[PDB]
RNA sequence: GGGAGACUUGAGUGCAGAAGAGGAGAGUGGAAUUCCAUGUGUAGCGGUGAAAUGCGUAGAUAUAUGGAGGAACACCAGUGGC
């Protein structure tokens, strides 16, 4: 109901992103994504439609009372930036920025080359 | 070419060292994917050139914590080595 310090997970892959502010603790806040605020299609990977959902995220996020987000950022999508400047514009003071895309070791198979 | 000898450079042994993803056997480590359980949380997620199939209110994706299991071994790594 009354939170001061939260996580920010910035999921941002070629076809969407997705916001998720969180407690520090992990439990889910609130959350917002391109195609949630109703970009369809490539829009959703358009760098302004990650603003939109880090925008709507944050307010509501911001709505439930917080202040200070440490954002985490996973993906390869290009909206990342866009929406860490979109936090920052809308309120919440971003204390630390880390990336947590997975690194496989080598690990398992990846699927095929498109087109062959 | 054959026979009877001699010789040490080829060949090999000895002695002294060197490096190595060489091979076989038995274990073991972390990353990561998927699945499972339980939290938080609400409407999409996923995907394409564009769409649709598909998954999601039986609560998905995401997210936190665990647990299961299979396979391959990021960085080192290098017309490097064996």
């Amino acid at each position: 109901k009354n939170i001061e310090s939260g996580v920010a997970h910035i999921h941002s892959t070629f076809n969407n992103t997705i916001v998720m502010i969180t407690d520090t603790h992990g439990n889910a806040l609130a959350w917002s994504s391109a195609g949630s605020l109703g970009f369809k299609g490539s829009k959703k990977s358009t760098p302004f439609a990650a603003q939109m959902a880090a925008e709507a995220a944050t307010k509501v996020a911001m709505e439930h009372g917080l202040k200070t987000v440490d954002v985490t950022v996973k993906g390869p999508g290009s909206g990342r930036e866009a929406a860490i400047r979109s936090l920052q514009a809308t309120g919440l003071e971003v204390t630390a920025i880390r990336d947590v895309t997975p690194v496989p070791h080598n690990g398992c198979r990846p699927p095929k080359r498109r087109r062959v």
